[PDB]
């Protein structure tokens, strides 16, 4: 029942087609037809840093 003061903050908005803004998951993609920057596979010792 006590009061307590809350603001409200927008993070995104509509959005043009086709636009890539902050916060989306995607994948980094450099080279010609197939290559990734990727992370190590699970275990291999490598230690995924």
């Amino acid at each position: 029942f006590m009061q307590t003061l809350w603001n409200m903050n927008p993070i995104c908005s509509c959005c043009e087609e086709g636009y890539v803004t902050g916060g989306h998951v995607l994948r980094l993609f450099h080279g010609h037809m197939d290559e990734c920057l990727t992370i190590s596979a699970a275990d291999s010792d490598d230690q995924r840093r």
